């Protein structure tokens, strides 16, 4: 029964998930002046041309756009990564107000939302085995600011009416995640965790410096989703972000400057 309310939100999660107070939790604040440029990271490779989206699901915390991950079709490699990581799903975290919503922060700045493209290390065979390993996942995080519309997001926005409440899904084929990427792939990277329960410490985070722009109308549609199931009292799906966690014994590396 974890969630984002007062009685079940992030400050409570540790009771069911003690790793919430662990040594490599996410998100974190990215102190841009303290991140160090690492000239050895290798180039980062996002290869989404054969991506096969299948479905979109309201899971009661966010919505997931799910991909066919039964072959190497949409993969992330390079950068800090050893080997190849397959795209399984993406989702967002967002606020009730444009002044909050991101999980990572940049010099304490909160963005309106944050996109997570979730990938698992193919050496572990599937996602459920991967999440039990310290290098099991690579999550590409992309900040959203409110300004111009993102054309490549609109297909997602337009289907949300059909998945308003928890447990609803809809077919969502032929969606191209390349339409969600900024121009630059400059990034910060650090070892962390899932940002929702079970909070497993299995993620190499790759957080892009350049945000994408989405329109006020687009984010407003996100905020019409519901945490609740159909036929239950309406609770808008907003503020589904975990705040920054202590950095502890970690260094954030930059791919640039
Ligand atoms: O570890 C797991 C499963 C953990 C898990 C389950 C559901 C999840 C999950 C992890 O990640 C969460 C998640 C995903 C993305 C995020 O950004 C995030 O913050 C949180 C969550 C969600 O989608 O919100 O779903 O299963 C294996 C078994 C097991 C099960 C299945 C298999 O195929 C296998 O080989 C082994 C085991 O229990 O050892
Ligand atoms: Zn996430």
């Amino acid at each position: 029964h974890w969630g984002y309310g007062k009685h079940n939100g992030p400050e409570h999660w540790h009771k069911d998930f003690p790793i919430a107070k662990g040594e490599r939790q996410s998100p974190v604040d990215i102190d841009t002046h303290t991140a160090k440029y690492d000239p050895s990271l290798k180039p980062l490779s996002v290869s989404y041309d054969q991506a096969t989206s299948l479905r979109i699901l309201n899971n009661g915390h966010a919505f997931n756009v799910e991909f066919d991950d039964s072959q190497d079709k949409a993969v992330l490699k390079g950068g800090p990564l050893d080997g190849t990581y397959r795209l399984i799903q993406f989702h967002f975290h967002w606020g009730s107000l444009d002044g909050q919503g991101s999980e990572h922060t940049v010099d304490k700045k909160k963005y309106a939302a944050e996109l997570h493209l979730v990938h698992w290390n193919t050496k572990y065979g599937d996602f459920g085995k991967a999440v039990q390993q310290p290098d099991g996942l690579a999550v590409l995080g992309i900040f959203l600011k409110v300004g111009s519309a993102k054309p490549g997001l609109q297909k997602v926005v337009d289907v949300l009416d059909s998945i308003k409440t928890k447990g609803k899904s809809a077919d969502f084929t032929n969606f191209d995640p390349r339409g969600l990427l900024p121009e630059s792939l400059d990034y910060w990277t650090y070892p962390g965790s899932l940002t929702t329960p079970p909070l497993l410490e299995c993620v190499t985070w790759i957080v892009l410096k350049e945000p994408i722009s989405v329109s006020s109308e687009q984010v407003l549609k996100f905020r019409k989703l519901n945490f609740n199931g159909e036929g239950e009292p309406e609770e808008l799906m907003v503020d589904n972000w975990r705040p920054a966690q202590p950095l502890k014994n970690r260094q954030i590396k930059a791919s640039f400057k």
